[PDB]
């Protein structure tokens, strides 16, 4: 078995079904005590939670699901009827994510789209009936942050006030994205310094608010 399979099994055996908080705790504990994994983690998770509660987004897009940690984290704070779409290129992780969401009881709030973000983003309007996004969590490969942001704008998916929240802007880092949004009059940016998940290593999130053309 894989590390991802072991994470899911641990959750199933150490958290309570339908209790998102106990799922996060179980993942955090396994990844602290047993095997590191690239979940956004509790340190940065807490800053995400603060952002989510500030904006109360009705429709969130996540880029990069992995084992579903962040999707559980965001979905648990969504208001009734509010939705998350999460894109995941690896089918094994998409399957882990779905199972994680099911265990947590958040499956009716989340749709996991198995495919590349660059292929799926142009389908959101027609195929998934999206108008505009309220928030986007960028947490997939770091070289896609900038191209996918520009694609989101091209496809008419951003509106005035759409909140981009980007993980890992320090480690591994996303230099082209960071310099772009910070230099653009189309974004209002704020940096939230934190720590790499499960490590004493500085990391941070960037919040970039779309201001229109
Ligand atoms: N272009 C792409 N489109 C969709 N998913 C991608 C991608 N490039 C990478 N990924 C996926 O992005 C993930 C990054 S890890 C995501 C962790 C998750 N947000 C959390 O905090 O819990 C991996 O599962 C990887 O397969
Ligand atoms: O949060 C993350 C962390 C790391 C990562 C890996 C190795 C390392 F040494 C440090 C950090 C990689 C990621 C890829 N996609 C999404 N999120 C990531
Ligand atoms: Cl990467
Ligand atoms: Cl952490
Ligand atoms: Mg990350």
């Amino acid at each position: 078995d894989t590390k991802e399979q072991r994470i899911l099994r641990y959750v199933q055996q150490n958290a309570k079904p339908g209790d998102p908080q106990s799922v996060l705790e179980a993942i955090d504990t396994y990844c602290t005590q047993k095997e590191w994994a690239m979940n956004v983690g509790d340190a940065k998770g807490q800053i995400m939670d603060a952002v989510i509660r500030e904006y109360s987004p009705s429709l969130v897009l996540e880029l990069g699901a992995y084992c579903g940690y962040s999707a559980v984290r965001m979905a648990r704070l969504l208001q009734p009827g509010a939705r998350l779409l999460t894109m995941e290129i690896n089918p094994d992780c998409a399957a882990i994510t779905q199972q994680m969401l099911n265990f947590a009881g958040l499956q009716d709030k989340v749709t996991i789209l198995n495919g590349a973000s660059q292929d799926l983003i142009p389908q959101l309007k027609k195929k998934y009936d999206v108008d505009t996004l309220d928030m986007v969590f960028l947490d997939h490969w770091k070289d896609r942050y900038l191209p996918d942001t520009l694609l989101l704008e091209k496809c008419g998916l951003l509106r005035k006030g759409t909140v981009l929240l980007a993980d890992n802007v320090i480690v591994p880092g996303t230099p082209d994205f960071l310099a772009y949004v910070r230099g653009s009059s189309s974004f209002e940016c704020t940096h939230y310094s934190s720590y790499l998940e499960y490590m004493k290593v500085v990391d941070g999130l960037e919040k970039a608010i779309y201001q229109g053309p």
